[PDB]
């Protein structure tokens, strides 16, 4: 058909809970996934990995590489998510820019949680070898304080709707109500 | 939709037109399309050039974004078109293993030329900023890429005399393809 594709941003500091979110929302609304992180470790295993600055421009490129990607996907009219840690003051306009040849009507969900709970989070995913080790996260104790004293994401502003998900207490998510709400939005 | 989805995939050696005809499939489909090419070359804007052994692990490590991209889009149920100078030798596996994880349903495009009109392409792309002798000589004698062994139709497209490819016959194809698919 004609309609125009939604584009689903799922957003949110590392360790927020956007990576589980955004792998729940692609089996519950049967739709591809270009995540940043996921781009990043295909280019570490293909090309090698060393330290912090070349996991910045792997990260970089990534990014270059999940606009390229959504722009074909979009203009097959097929609907999409994507998921990163997006930056309002670089991201809004890239997203402009996707929007000029390729049309989408943008959902957004952000994820959220304390600084105790992402400090956790980052420490264990990296001691139990969950996060893969060209990232070079930064996990030295003043890393983990800025981690602990940030505050929540800006999300980017696309207009459309926005669902802020807060995954201190996991427990707490219901999955299904969170894909039930982008499939409301959807199907308007 | 619950039918598999169509893997179409233009193969080809360079400057057989593979690119050109890719893009007339995505546009008449409207499908999504996925060129090893313009991955290198992202990467290349993001992390820069080097010895040619770089450009090698890039075009390596695009091929390995091709199969995890399409993987994600045919697990939605969605079509799509994948262009390459495929291998049978290493791409055959790759393709088994997509299958695997991401079901579909094979049609393929096979570009060829004559080596001569091969070597005047690549040339004139070089001097238009878009090649060793025995780079060129390669290319002049190498003979037609081999199709890779996936089942599935295949249609083998000789480029040498642009003016005589009726694009529309070729999407018409296809089309009829995945019409007999759905
Ligand atoms: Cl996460
Ligand atoms: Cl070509």
């Amino acid at each position: 058909g004609m309609q125009t594709p939604a584009l689903i941003i799922v957003t949110g500091h590392p360790a927020t809970g956007k990576t589980t979110l955004s792998q729940a929302l692609a089996t519950g609304l049967r739709l591809p996934l270009l995540s940043k992180d996921a781009f990043k470790e295909v280019m570490f295993d293909g090309l090698g990995w060393s330290d912090r600055e070349w996991s910045r421009r792997v990260g970089a490129t990534a990014i270059m590489m999940l606009y390229h990607t959504a722009a074909t996907i979009l203009q097959s009219g097929q609907s999409l998510i994507m998921e990163s840690n997006f930056r309002v003051d670089l991201d809004t306009e890239r997203m402009q820019n996707l929007h000029t040849i390729a049309p989408f009507t943008p959902i957004q969900i952000r994820c959220v949680a304390s600084g105790d709970v992402l400090v956790e989070r980052i420490l264990s995913r990296i001691a139990q070898g969950a996060r893969h080790p060209g990232h070079c996260d930064d996990r030295s104790p003043a890393d983990l304080e800025l981690v602990r004293s940030r505050g929540d994401i800006p999300p980017l502003p696309l207009g459309g709707p926005l669902l802020t998900v807060d995954t201190t207490f996991p427990e707490q998510i219901d999955m299904n109500a969170i894909v039930q709400w982008v499939r409301q939005h959807l199907q308007s």
